[PDB]
């Protein structure tokens, strides 16, 4: 009936993971294909604080790399989550979090991968906290700043999983931390090509 | 029934500018009870060069203050834009621009005011590509980094105009743009004050 507010909206076919306003597939390979906005949900498992120096995310094995942090966040997009389209498609929100599940285990689509726990370099306390299945959609994202990031599917209790370091402390309630709108990042792309590649704004 | 896109879908009645989990009204007058989440569209007469050293937005008279800039964006929210709703109430998206247009003209909404000329203090050629009219809406927003700005809702030809200043050339195709979650900033705090009010995650 109702579909907003957006997360009481009944379920939906999408075409595909991302879809232009013709209904054809639009590929993932490319950086900035679809953009997560969210307002994510945090509990007291969300923070961790130690500093990890060559951190990673490993699929499937080999890996992508993260920057340097001591403050790492496990929050949950599941709620309110949705994806925007790529500028140029003018489609905007083209997926909830709940249209996306039929498109999150497609692992022929390049941004989505099989989660690896052999190759991700990180504590075994984060690991933990992560409680991830080894073969769990993993997408290579960034933030606005060129930060990467990534965003999970935890098959177990059908959660995504937003994962990413802060320079500082967001908070023992979040308080501090300000989101910011995160992107595909392709598996091909440094950072600068990140940001080269990445548009926020229709032209 | 088909909601995706979004921006193709049927208007459905919202209950109020900003409600909660079962359409109970929830009051605009503190910062961050709303979130504009877009890819604006831009055309080349959106970015305008100038520097503006006491730029204001004016009300009905009296004014905000914005920060001192030379690079201006006049950019249409109107295709994709979504207001989410304040964290704590879990509601996520709760208006599209079209529903929006039910509540834009209520004036008893702390956080809209009318707009006014007379103590709007940006130049001629501004105000030109504003192109809007006394008493159009006007909403006091902020970025995540608390950098004023307004949204407006030009009745004459219904479109949401977002503007705000960049340090630097969005570029001429605003390739170089990368845009940050806007929330309303109430009309009595200071910069300080909305961004130790301002809560991005819900917890």
């Amino acid at each position: 009936s109702i579909y907003l507010p957006l997360p009481q909206a009944d379920d939906q076919y999408t075409p595909y993971f991302v879809y232009n306003f013709q209904g054809e597939r639009v590929s993932t390979t490319e950086t900035g294909v679809f953009c997560l906005a969210a307002i994510p949900a945090a509990t007291t498992s969300s923070r961790y604080n130690n500093q990890i120096t060559i951190p990673s995310i490993g699929y499937r094995g080999t890996l992508f790399l993260l920057d340097a942090a001591s403050w790492w966040n496990i929050l949950d997009v599941t709620q309110t989550g949705v994806l925007f389209g790529q500028p140029r498609l003018g489609v905007g929100v083209m997926q909830t979090m709940k249209t996306l599940k039929q498109h999150i285990k497609d692992y022929t689509e390049p941004a989505i991968q099989k989660y690896y726990p052999g190759t991700t370099n990180l504590d075994e306390q984060l690991k933990q906290r992560l409680n991830l299945a080894e073969g769990d959609p993993v997408i290579s994202m960034g933030d606005t700043n060129g930060r990467r990031a990534a965003l999970f599917y935890r098959t177990s209790d059908e959660k995504y999983i937003l994962f990413f370091s802060t320079t500082e402390d967001p908070g023992a309630q979040y308080q501090n931390l300000k989101m910011l709108y995160f992107w595909n990042w392709s598996y091909s792309d440094t950072k600068q090509q990140f940001l080269d590649h990445l548009r926020t704004v229709q032209f």
